[PDB]
């Protein structure tokens, strides 16, 4: 029994909806509350300063999300986000100051909440906005079931809702109401003897550590030439690639891609915000096609698909004419070994986007494993999103614990297959 998400404009799981469709589960453009939400007595609101990597801010969050941040099952791992990682992921084009949200004791100073919200371009079959993804929700470990979560959940909605802006796109690790795709999470281990030392796997009875070691290499053979790590000059050129493999991928008609309905022109007027419903005739319209994804102008390419050590590394391949035709990237968080004071950290790579069209996509993510194995990550993480299973299906990749829910907020998607999502959150 839920008592907050069941007030929300999110489809619940008891929903009985016998047609599948998209659109806005309501147009409310000027009735959302817009006064600053109440913290208990002692607390209080601030806009978080990411915007100097030195500042007593930044220390701040990055010491609450290190050591009150996501766990995995059995509190072995917690995830220990790099203040390089945190201003890569959250100081992204379009940015708002008030969009990084903490909360802070007043007698002490003291940091204790954190939730974030960055803008992103999104299309959803024939509609295209501008949206934002929420990711960061953090309460230290001592406020925790005091129902503080959704008061910081309902502070970021009114400060997106500030800049004209009604969905978000969110993503937990537990069900709350109905998700609209559900993602498995892929390990490929790299470094055995870390992994073993740190727990995350053990030595199987009909196995040795040099076996294990010998079945888990990556391949050396087969190396495919031509990739290179991306620089600010191939931004044009990776737009472009992009473009394209969402249109050869996407599940409306080449007329409806190139006139998606905007919704942030008509988000403003209930009558004109209709013109988003659309009904599905048949599920199977959009199998093996993508439904959901992140759009990238140059700006946001020149961001995200760039190369910071020990954050993002984005290779491309280039032709015989020196053209862009193929691209894979991935970030790389640090894990805490929470019960571990000599080996306390483990790096762990994390598949972002990858685009074959040179290559099969088996092919490219091995030279991705090599390239994540030369930048000294410990295991190589992916999800079933997209065509990786392509590549997860007949490997080495091993399953992991739980699964990853993806939501909307305040917008109608069928359940899909993570086939059909091109959207990653950090
Ligand atoms: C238009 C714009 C819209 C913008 C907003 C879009 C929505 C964004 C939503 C957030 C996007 C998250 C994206 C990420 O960052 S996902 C990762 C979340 N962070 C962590 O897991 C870090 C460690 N854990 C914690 O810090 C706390 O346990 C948190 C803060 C998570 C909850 O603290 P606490 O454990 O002290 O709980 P409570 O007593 O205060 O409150 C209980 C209520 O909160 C609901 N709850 C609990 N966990 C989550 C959760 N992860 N998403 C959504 N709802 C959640 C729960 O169902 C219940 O409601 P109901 O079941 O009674 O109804
Ligand atoms: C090799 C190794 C050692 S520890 C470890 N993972 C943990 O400890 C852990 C703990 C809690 C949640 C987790 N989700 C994932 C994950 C795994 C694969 C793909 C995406 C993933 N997530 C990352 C975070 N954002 C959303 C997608 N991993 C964890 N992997
Ligand atoms: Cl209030
Ligand atoms: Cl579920």
């Amino acid at each position: 029994p839920h008592k907050f998400w069941n007030t929300q404009p999110v489809v619940q799981n008891d929903d009985s909806s016998s047609e599948y469709s998209f659109g806005p589960i309501e147009i409310e453009p000027d009735s959302f509350r817009k006064e600053i939400y109440k913290l208990p007595d002692g607390f209080s609101w601030f806009d978080c300063n990411l915007w100097d990597i030195e500042s007593q801010d930044f220390e701040d969050t990055y010491q609450l999300l290190k050591d009150h941040y996501v766990e995995d099952d059995d509190s072995q791992f917690r995830f220990n986000y790099s203040k390089e990682f945190l201003r890569w992921a959250l100081c992204v084009p379009g940015q708002k100051k008030n969009w990084l949200v903490g909360v802070r004791v007043n007698e002490t100073k003291k940091m204790v909440g954190f939730i974030s919200a960055i803008p992103i371009k999104v299309r959803i079959h024939n509609c295209i906005m501008n949206t934002s993804v929420v990711n960061f929700l953090c309460v230290h470990k001592k406020l925790r079931s005091k129902r503080l979560a959704p008061v910081l959940i309902k502070e970021i909605t009114r400060r997106i809702r500030c800049e004209k802006i009604f969905q978000s796109i969110y993503t937990c690790g537990k069900n709350i109401t109905k998700p609209f795709t559900i993602g498995t999470y892929w390990h490929r281990i790299i470094n055995v003897k870390k992994l073993l030392e740190a727990g995350f796997i053990g030595i199987p009875r009909n196995m040795t550590m040099s076996s294990l070691i010998k079945y888990h290499r990556i391949p050396a053979d087969k190396r495919i030439e031509g990739f290179r790590p991306s620089v600010d000059s191939d931004a044009e050129q990776i737009c472009k690639l992009f473009e394209n493999y969402f249109m050869k991928y996407k599940d409306v008609s080449n007329e409806t891609m190139n006139n998606l309905i905007n919704y942030d022109e008509i988000n403003h007027s209930k009558e004109l915000g209709k013109q988003a419903y659309m009904k599905l005739d048949k599920i199977e319209d959009l199998q093996d096609k993508i439904t959901i994804h992140q759009c990238f102008n140059v700006e946001d390419v020149k961001h995200y698909f760039t190369n910071i050590d020990k954050v993002i590394v984005t290779y491309v391949r280039e032709n015989k004419n020196k053209e862009i035709t193929d691209l894979f990237s991935f970030f790389i968080i640090e894990s805490t070994v929470i019960n571990n004071e000599r080996f306390p950290t483990i790096n762990i790579a994390y598949s972002y986007f990858n685009i074959a069209n040179t290559c099969s996509l088996k092919e490219l993510f091995n030279e991705m494993l090599i390239t994540a194995k030369n930048n000294n990550c410990d295991a190589f993480n992916t999800l079933d999103l997209m065509q990786n299973l392509q590549v997860i299906q007949d490997s080495k990749f091993i399953i992991g614990t739980g699964r990853l829910r993806y939501y909307v907020f305040n917008w109608k998607i069928p359940q899909i297959s993570p086939s059909n999502v091109g959207i990653i959150l950090f």
